[PDB]
RNA sequence: CACCCCAAUAUCGAAGGGGACUAAAACGACAAUCAAACUC
């Protein structure tokens, strides 16, 4: 359980009626120099003194409430079937059941049920007695364990009357089965039921007992027991607190748990203690890694220890069959027979601690075992044996490694305070939290750094045929541009005045740029700290032509009526009623917390297909062509009805934040800025491992939007009359070039104010300007998460501008490719493109190249080009007409855009082939176009609902309920359609047919893999810059402890340590800090080695060009260049060493990766839980990913396999 | 194979507990298996 928790396990008396007892979740919290104690309700915030609180948390820890409070919540006749009577008896066994005792229906005649009523109390009765002796046992034997409801359980289910209960369920069962549809109806009545309040537990197996398509099983009546038991907080644990003589022992006893339980941490312990105890230790354990003396120290000490007596000490009492505590006893028993006794011995201070290391580690491995015992009683963890967790030889290797992280930790801890310049005094919890805030913020814009860099290098090369190597812009001066420049780039390039004419490099982006970014990237790295600082270098001159750069990106409102008005000309009066919303740009500040469009858009699509009225679409164009007229309307109504400023006095409506405010809060008290506060709850409780905190909040906030636009917005989604085309295609043709005619239907497209008011603010802008909208998106994200969580306002700015450049990058890809073009005559276009070597015509065709046009028709060709006689149709009107072949080409955007990429003739293979096969059913069959128009939503309209049904049931039941549903096909019938279940079936791996095709076709593995390559190499980025981080904790504390030498600052050489390159002084030259002299630098090289990081030349991070891991991904070469030299699993391998150095740090590149493919494989976690090299032989290995299921169910997913070896081939390839 | 931390502690019913303070997770532009009795 928990204090400080969410358990209200402590006890506060309520204020309107005294005597009754309302219970609370408390708290510690930080005073300023102490921890105190705080009551921690929404309602109650009051200090509670630590005494009284120590003895309410030993008193709480041993009561006996259980027998009162089952006997409190529940008498027989109450506890399942609430069958009662007793002419005034409120409760009571046998006696006395008051027995045999808008439309209003009475029969004759119904015997039976009298018969099974009878029945009712037979059961109820015997289960109040069932439990009331259980609880009536004793000590009891039961709850004075730690896994008590367990115990429980099993002492429920064994040798009990229950069985005879089973009996009579299934007797009810039967009379009900069959004979009488009333019996059934009438069955399920005597509960209670649905009303006042009542547990989704007792839903389930009342919706068990209903059903007789589904077995039941004494286990699922037990199950109940426990779960009602824990629902209503009868049964808790009975934990006897440590014993005590008199009231002086009791006053020490009560002092320590206040100290251990409310007084101190991590932080709390290191400012009293202890006259330098702690670093004497340190200094000690230091030396001894780098002599080595220390694995013998540990190996002797391990056998005063006697582990061979301890396992099988230990083996008795498991088979005692308990499966609890007791076997810590049995190890702190062994440890008195052993160990002293106190004579034994005065010793070193320096030599106890590994004492209370290794002891306290092996306290660890009896936790290990009992959760597994636990971990393999229920389900398989499985059967895993004592014998090798306690192997005195792993054990030696693991007791060291854990002796490198103490000293570690503690060197770390010191440098983190050196290097930030927090107060050795007065450190606390509450600013290493807001530390974290940032150094994860740190993490991210150091990434992003790396990532224009990357983009940098691209665009930039250095003029020497020489060298290929890496530009380090930031950190560094004679550039020349690189001979493989885009031209889309030079364009930006130019307006920032980096670029001369002529395409020679500018003087602006020596000093403006290099020099602002560097500094910048360096007050990130060595907590930076001062008056940022340049008075300093930066303008608004500067600055303007940044602002004036982002203003131009984005296409006029006119423009962008390429969704097709046509679609609005009905209808006309809802788009002028939008316009006509009045909203104020103050930005609100409710609008950050809200989901972003993308969430709330397909309930948007749901709602306007969900309503019944709305007619078939016909091909598509029309649904392409409808949807995304709609979908561009209602993501800007999304936005003015949050802007919109309240309404004038005289309207009845509510204006969409309010009714917001209004649901989220409860009736009569909805004065309260509240939307903060649920996010900023949501976002904690996320922090504290509740990963849906933030979806089911979000979920809210749209269903709240959902509502207000059926509420309001029905029109929008209400269409009696349409047609399938060509109509409308005429009639945007038509309409097209009636120029006369110019005016269209358009929406607000608000206005821009973009400003920039720092040098940070303006080197972040520009870097957004410079790379991909996938990763401007992460950083953003972070400036959010950052803000929210510190509480400020410095970042908003930068949020809203990386939020322009990013919602401009993407309409400028709405009217490019749509509307500019294609011009579907390729052969022509190159030649109407090279001839070509706001506005939307016009000169967006900028990003149009001719080189890419070409790739793109020759890709496309190949798909087409007939092998032999046999040739195809198969492709007609998927990437051609229709007609015919050549003449045009069809526009597969997925295809088009990106093809960046010089990733992208690699990331191809792999999908080109597959690609090919495909027949298209599109198009194909009737059936074929039948499959999406009826059919797709039909599976998933039925598996919502089987999912809705089933959830909460566990595993064992659904599994059977689910056999029951395919086995009886009359019980398959009522849901959802198409009975029986092969039916289904069958219809199933059809849209799971029809998907598989369509991925292929318009190539969204593309996107996926393109997707993949950043979000792994971005991880794996961050992890190089955790590293380099550590560096500096490394040497602030090792020189913090005096056990390292520094005569200086390097200042402008972010790195803090230094290279071999040298050829002398390299030590005080190459690093941002300056060691003393080589013994300085050897000893510190030496004691860095001791931990797993080798510093010396050539040592993973050193070979000489993107040959360390450490250049490899810090630029960014999984994205640019995958494949080459390296697997990409290699060098996953690769990383996950060269963090080895700190057990915090197990698996963590493992596991960060494969979560990028969280959701298309079905990750196996205990699997990922385990050692291992992925690259090196371990073909087995994979076995870490398995194939994707749903139905629950469990049907394999449209692309299960394919998928998944794709990923596998992926990783790696190694050509 | 998570990791760190909490005593009078080498060891003492810590057989307890803390952890935005630490990784992983989460978040992420465009984009899915998980009081009682009376009132209904």
């Amino acid at each position: 359980g928990n204090l400080f928790g969410h358990k209200r396990w402590y006890e506060v008396r309520d204020k309107k009626d005294f005597k009754i007892k309302r219970k609370v979740k408390v708290k510690r919290n930080y005073d300023g120099n102490k921890y105190i104690l705080n009551i921690n309700e929404n309602n109650n915030k009051e200090k509670i003194d630590n005494n009284k609180f120590i003895r309410k948390y030993i008193n709480y820890k041993k009561n006996d409430n259980i027998l009162k409070e089952f006997t409190r919540k529940f008498h027989a006749g109450n506890i399942l079937f609430k069958l009662k009577g007793k002419e005034g008896i409120i409760r009571i066994e046998n006696n006395d059941d008051f027995l045999e005792t808008l439309r209003i229906i009475e029969n004759d005649e119904l015997e039976t049920k009298k018969s099974i009523y009878e029945i009712f109390k037979n059961i109820n009765m015997s289960l109040y007695k069932i439990i009331e002796k259980i609880i009536e046992n004793e000590t009891e034997k039961v709850f004075e364990n730690r896994y008590y409801e367990e115990h429980l359980r099993e002492k429920l289910l064994k040798d009990d009357k229950i069985d005879v209960i089973l009996t009579n369920f299934m007797e009810i069962r039967e009379k009900i089965k069959s004979n009488l549809e009333i019996l059934g109806f009438v069955k399920f009545y005597l509960n209670v039921g649905g009303d006042k309040k009542k547990s989704k537990n007792k839903k389930m197996l009342v919706e068990k007992i209903l059903n007789i398509n589904v077995d039941l099983t004494v286990e699922d009546i037990a199950d109940f027991v426990i779960k009602e038991l824990e629902f209503w907080n009868i049964t808790k644990r009975i934990e006897k607190v440590k014993k005590v003589n008199n009231e002086f022992l009791e006053k020490r006893r009560n002092r320590t748990y206040i100290k251990s339980y409310v007084l101190l941490d991590k932080h709390e312990k290191f400012k009293i203690e202890r006259e330098n105890k702690k670093d004497k230790i340190v200094k000690f354990f230091v030396e001894n890694i780098k002599n080595n003396s220390i694995k013998e120290k540990i190996e002797k000490i391990l056998a005063e220890f006697k582990i061979d007596e301890l396992i099988k000490k230990l083996e008795k009492e498991l088979k005692k069959g308990n499966c609890d505590t007791e076997i810590f006893g049995i190890f702190k028993k062994h440890y008195k027979v052993n160990f002293d006794s106190k004579k034994f011995s005065k010793k070193s201070d320096e030599e106890k601690e590994l004492y209370k290391i290794i002891y306290r580690y092996l306290k660890g491995r009896i936790e290990k075992i009992l959760v597994n015992e636990q971990k393999v009683r229920l389900k398989k963890m499985e059967k895993i044996e004592i014998e090798k967790i306690l192997n005195e030889s792993i054990l030696s290797e693991k007791i060291l490694k854990r002796v490198k992280q103490y000293t570690l930790e503690h060197i770390m801890y010191l440098g983190k305070l050196r290097h930030n310049d927090i107060d050795m005094t007065t450190v606390n919890t509450d600013d290493f939290s807001r530390l974290h805030a940032k150094e994860e913020l740190d993490l991210e814009l150091i990434t992003f750094f790396a990532s224009t860099n990357m983009e940098l290098n691209k665009i930039f090369s250095r003029e020497n045929i020489n060298n290929d190597e890496n530009i380090d812009f930031f950190g560094g001066k004679n550039y020349v541009l690189d001979k493989k420049i885009l031209n889309s780039k030079i364009k930006i390039i130019r307006d920032l005045d980096f670029i001369d004419n002529k395409n020679n490099i500018t003087n602006n982006f020596i000093r403006k740029f290099t020099k602002i970014g560097t500094n910048e990237r360096n007050r990130i790295l060595h907590a930076i700290s001062k008056e940022r600082d340049l008075q300093g270098t930066q303008d608004d001159y500067n600055k303007v032509i940044n602002i004036i750069q982002n203003l131009k990106i984005s296409d006029e409102e006119v423009s962008k009526a390429l969704n097709l008005d046509v679609v609005f000309k009905d209808k006309k009066n809802i788009i002028t009623k939008i316009n006509d919303i009045k909203i104020s740009e103050e930005n609100n500040n409710d609008i950050k917390y809200l989901p972003s469009f993308s969430k709330v858009l397909p309930e948007i699509l749901n709602l306007y297909r969900n309503n019944p009225k709305n007619e078939p679409f016909d091909t598509i164009e029309t649904e392409k062509i409808v949807l995304n007229a709609l979908i561009y309307v209602n993501k800007e109504l999304y936005k003015k009805l949050i802007l919109e400023d309240d309404l004038e006095e005289n309207e009845s409506k509510n204006i969409f934040l309010q009714e917001l405010k209004k649901t989220l809060g409860n009736i009569d008290e909805i004065d309260e800025n509240i939307i903060e506060n649920y996010y900023k709850n949501a976002q904690i409780s996320a922090s504290k491992g509740n990963n849906k905190a933030i979806k089911k909040y979000q979920k809210k906030v749209i269903e709240c939007y959902i509502g207000y636009l059926r509420k309001n917005y029905e029109e929008l989604f209400d269409f009696s009359d349409f047609k399938m085309n060509i109509q409308e295609i005429k009639k945007q043709i038509k309409d097209i070039n009636d120029n006369k005619t110019y005016e269209r239907i358009t929406v607000k497209t608000s206005d821009k104010t973009i400003v920039i008011n720092d040098d940070f603010e303006y080197i972040i802008s520009i870097f957004a300007l410079l790379n991909s909208n996938a990763v401007i998106n992460k950083i953003r994200n972070r400036f959010f998460a950052t803000s929210v969580w510190l509480n400020t306002s410095e970042y908003q700015n930068i949020i809203d501008i990386l939020d322009e450049i990013m919602q401009l990058n993407t309409l400028r890809n709405e009217c490019i490719t749509e509307n500019w073009n294609l011009n579907l005559e390729e052969f022509i276009q190159k030649m109407k493109e090279i001839e070509k070597d706001i506005k939307s015509k016009i000169l967006c065709r900028i990003i149009f190249n001719s080189d890419f046009l070409k790739k793109y028709k020759k890709e496309i060709d190949n798909l087409i080009e007939d092998m032999e006689s046999e040739n195809e149709n198969k492709f007609q009107e998927i990437y051609y007409p229709k007609e015919r072949k050549n003449e045009l080409y069809i526009y597969k955007k997925n295809l088009f855009l990106n093809i960046g990429n010089p990733n992208f003739d690699k990331i191809y293979g792999l999908i080109s082939n597959d690609i090919k096969m495909a027949d298209a059913k599109f198009l194909f069959n009737i059936d074929g176009k039948n499959i999406r128009k009826n059919k797709i939503s039909e599976i998933d309209a039925i598996l919502k609902n089987l999912n809705d049904k089933l959830n909460g049931y566990s595993k064992e039941y659904k599994e059977k309920y689910i056999k029951k549903l395919k086995e009886n096909d009359d019980f398959f019938a009522k849901n959802i359609q198409n009975k029986n279940y092969k039916s289904f079936e069958k219809d199933y791996n059809r849209v799971s047919e029809y998907k598989k095709i369509r991925d292929l076709v318009e190539f969204n593995y593309l996107n996926k893999i393109e997707s993949y390559l950043i979000d792994i190499n971005w991880k794996l980025a961050i992890q190089m810059a955790r590293f380099e981080r550590d560096m500096h904790y490394i040497v602030n504390g090792l020189r913090e402890l005096g056990i390292i030498k520094l005569s200086g600052y390097n200042t402008g050489i972010s790195r803090a340590y230094p290279k071999r390159n040298g050829s002398d002084g390299f030590y005080t030259t190459t690093a941002y800090y300056k060691f003393f002299d080589e013994e300085s630098y050897k000893k510190f090289e030496k004691i860095c080695y001791g931990f797993g990081i080798d510093l010396s030349e050539n040592s993973e991070i050193n070979k000489p060009e993107n040959e360390s891991i450490r250049n490899y991904i810090s630029h960014f070469y999984i994205v640019r260049n995958p494949f080459a030299d390296y697997s990409i699993a290699e060098q996953i391998d690769r990383v996950s060493n060269l963090l080895s150095y700190s057990t915090r740090y197990n698996n963590s590149t493992y596991a960060s990766v494969f979560e990028v493919f969280k959701k298309d494989v079905n990750l196996d976690y205990d699997e990922l839980k385990k050692k291992f090299k992925l690259i090196g032989n371990n073909d087995i290995l994979e076995r870490l990913m398995k194939p994707k299921k749903v139905s629950v169910l469990e049907l394999e997913s449209y692309n299960s396999d394919y998928i998944k070896n794709l990923i596998i081939e992926l990783l790696t390839k190694i050509e």
